[PDB]
C-alpha cells in the first residue's frame, strides 16, 4: 500500500481535509473531486524512495442550474508521480481507493415560519457533523468493468440542539437503493473528543430492509441529570428515493427548555462527547453489466454530487425540514405539499423556500463553528450576507471570518 497517495484540500495533511485517499496512480490519473468552493488547488502526498513524506501540488480544472448556498464545487485534477515516489507493483498498490466528503450542518426549526432577514435566525437548533467514505472494495483499481463491491461509511455526530422542539436529524443517501444494498451496520456511539468511543447500541451485516438500533436508557459519564436519555437510529434501505437514515432522541440531550444544548453562554458542557449515528452500508456483490456500472455511479454520487445527500431534521409532531432545493422523504412527500398549499410566503417552484430564495439549513465546512442561542448568524458570520447577496460569487471562505464572542466550540 505504500505507493497509494492522498489527495487532500488543504497543505495540512489534515484528515478533515482529505478529498480521495489510497490512489493508485500509474503514470498519470484524472479524477473528479468535490472540493471546497474557493479551492483552487489540491496536495497528494505521497512515500518517498527514502521512507519520508513529500507532498506535490496539482491544479484544479472546471467540471462541466443557480446557486444554491453550496459551499462546495465539481472539480478535476490529474495526478503523477513524481521520479522519487514509491513506484508502484503488485507488492506496493494493496489498498481499497476510497472517497471522503465531510462537513457541519445547520438547521432553523421554524420552516414555514422565519424572519424576514432570514439570516438574523442563529441557525443552531439542530447542529450536527457529517462524515461520509466511500470505499472502493475492488481487488485492483482503474477497470474498465469492475467486480467486488463498495462500502459507505457514514457517521453522523450531534454538536447543537438550540431548539425546544427538534427531535430527529437524518440523510437520505438519494439514488442509493436496496438493490445496491446488501448489509447494514448500524450502531449509537458516544464520540470521546480524543478518540475514544463509547457504543450505546449496535447491530452488525444485517439484510433486513429496516434496522432499528436503540438505547433509551443511557447518560454520559459524570452527567448533569440523573434522568435517562435516548437515542434510536433507524436505516431504511427500502424507501423510493435511496436509503433513509434517522437519528431520533435529540430533545433528550439537553437538561432543560430555557439552556437547551450546547449553546448557551455559560451552560456549553466542554469536551461533551458527542452523541454519533455510525452506519455501514455493504455493496451487493456480484452484480453485473449496466446495473453493475449504475451501482458503482450509487455510491460514488453519493460523495461527488452534494444534491444526493439530502440532509434534514424533524420537529416534535413529525414535521420535516430540509435545506433550499431538497426534497421531502416519499413518506412526508404528502403532507409538505398540503403545508405548503396555502402558504403566499413559499416558493411554490423551490422545496423548503421563502418568495426570496431563502433556506432553513446549510452545509458548511466542518470547522465551522455554531452561533450562541438567538444570536444572529449574520453577526455571528459578517461576510455570510456578501456571500449570500452575490449568490457566492464574493466571500466565497465567509465562514473562516467568524466572531469569537458569536460563536461556539466545545470540542
Ligand atoms: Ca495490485
Ligand atoms: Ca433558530
Ligand atoms: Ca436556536
Ligand atoms: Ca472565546
Amino acid at each position: 500500500a505504500s505507493t497509494l497517495v492522498n489527495v487532500y484540500s488543504d497543505k495540512s495533511g489534515s484528515e478533515a481535509s482529505l478529498l480521495v485517499g489510497d490512489v493508485l496512480v500509474k503514470d498519470s490519473r484524472t479524477l473528479t473531486l468535490n472540493v471546497p468552493a474557493a479551492c483552487e488547488k489540491v496536495y497528494m502526498k505521497y512515500n518517498t524512495v527514502s521512507g519520508t513524506e513529500a507532498t506535490k501540488e496539482f491544479a484544479l480544472s472546471p467540471v462541466s442550474t443557480g446557486f444554491n448556498f453550496e459551499t462546495n464545487r465539481l472539480a478535476s485534477v490529474t495526478l503523477a508521480l513524481p521520479e522519487d515516489a514509491v513506484q508502484p507493483t503488485n507488492e506496493t498498490d494493496q489498498g481499497y481507493l476510497f472517497y471522503h466528503n465531510t462537513g457541519v450542518v445547520m438547521f432553523e426549526d421554524g420552516w414555514p415560519i422565519q424572519l424576514d432577514s432570514w439570516y438574523d435566525e442563529d441557525f443552531n437548533d439542530v447542529v450536527f457533523e457529517y462524515d461520509l467514505k466511500v470505499t472502493e472494495c475492488h481487488s485492483q483499481q482503474m477497470m474498465e468493468t469492475v467486480g467486488g463491491k463498495e462500502e459507505l461509511l457514514l457517521t453522523l455526530d450531534v454538536r447543537a440542539v438550540g431548539g425546544i422542539y427538534p427531535t430527529v436529524l437524518g440523510v437520505v443517501l438519494d439514488g442509493l437503493k436496496s438493490e445496491y444494498v446488501d448489509r447494514i451496520t448500524a450502531s449509537l456511539i458516544l464520540k470521546g473528543g480524543q478518540g475514544t468511543m463509547t457504543d450505546l447500541a449496535k447491530e452488525e451485516l444485517s439484510t433486513k430492509n429496516i434496522v432499528k438500533v436503540e438505547n433509551k436508557n443511557w447518560n454520559w459519564s459524570n452527567d448533569t441529570r440523573k434522568e435517562p436519555r435516548f437515542a434510536i437510529l433507524t436505516v431504511d434501505k427500502a424507501q423510493a428515493e435511496g436509503t433513509v437514515i434517522t437519528l431520533d432522541g435529540l430533545t433528550s440531550l439537553m437538561d432543560n427548555n430555557q439552556d437547551m444544548f450546547q449553546v448557551t453562554q455559560g451552560k456549553v458542557r466542554e469536551g461533551l462527547p458527542m452523541l454519533r449515528a455510525e452506519v455501514r452500508l455493504i455493496g451487493k456483490e456480484g452484480l453485473t453489466g449496466a446495473e453493475r456500472d449504475a451501482q458503482l455511479a450509487a455510491f460514488r454520487e453519493l460523495i461527488l454530487d452534494t444534491n444526493r445527500q439530502n440532509f434534514f431534521i424533524k420537529v416534535n409532531g413529525g414535521k420535516e425540514i430540509h435545506m433550499r432545493g431538497y426534497a421531502p422523504t416519499s413518506a412526508y412527500k404528502a403532507e409538505y405539499e398540503a403545508l405548503v398549499a396555502g402558504d403566499t410566503t413559499l416558493d411554490a417552484n423551490v422545496y423548503y423556500s421563502n418568495t426570496k430564495g431563502s433556506t432553513w439549513g446549510v452545509k458548511l465546512p466542518v470547522g465551522t463553528r455554531h452561533a450562541y442561542e438567538r444570536v444572529p448568524f449574520r453577526e455571528a458570520y459578517p461576510d455570510f450576507t456578501k456571500w449570500v447577496d452575490s449568490k457566492g460569487v464574493s466571500n466565497q471562505k465567509w465562514y473562516e471570518n467568524f466572531v469569537d464572542e458569536k460563536t461556539i466550540r466545545y470540542w
